């Protein structure tokens, strides 16, 4: 099985989350390609992957803003080959904001409308993902069981 993980992370929490997922997947035998959104090209990006996981923190406080490095990929998701693709999303946020993990919501809805197959509800991490490390592992399990 081939997995792509693409993360947008400003302070490293969604990156940590991505690394934790990647290790879970690889330990189970998946091929895993992990890329920072800051360096990816959207065109054809999901091509040849059995599973794509997109990670993005939420910013903006009074509005939903996606993690800065992830915006160009978001704005180009129609060119990624999401139709029929198995995908799931994750990201860090903080529930004291009005729009908790709103980036995850946004990405999920964009993927769905593109015809992607969302194989699991998004992983919405409240606070430090190091304090949610067992939720991360479990979600990576759930994703493997859902494909
Ligand atoms: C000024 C500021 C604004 C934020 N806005 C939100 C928000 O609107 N929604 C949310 O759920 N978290 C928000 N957060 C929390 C960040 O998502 C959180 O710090 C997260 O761990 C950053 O993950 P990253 O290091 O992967 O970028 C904000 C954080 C800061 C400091």
């Amino acid at each position: 099985a081939k997995a792509l993980i693409v993360y947008g992370s400003t302070t490293g929490n969604t990156e940590y989350t991505a690394e934790t997922i990647a290790r879970e997947l690889a330990d189970a035998g998946y091929e895993v390609d992990s890329r920072d959104a800051a360096s990816v090209e959207a065109g054809g990006l999901f091509e040849g992957f059995d599973l794509v996981l997109l990670g993005c923190s939420t910013w903006g406080d009074d509005s939903i803003e996606l993690q800065d490095d992830f915006i160009p990929l978001f704005d180009s998701l129609e060119e990624t080959g999401a139709q029929g693709r198995k995908v799931a999303c994750f990201g860090c946020g903080d529930s004291s904001y009005e729009y908790f993990c709103g980036a995850v919501d946004a990405i999920e809805e964009k993927l769905k409308n593109l015809g992607a197959e969302i194989v699991q509800d998004g992983l919405r991490i409240d606070g430090d993902p190091r304090a949610a490390r067992d939720d991360i592992v479990g979600w990576a399990h759930d994703v493997r069981g859902a494909i």
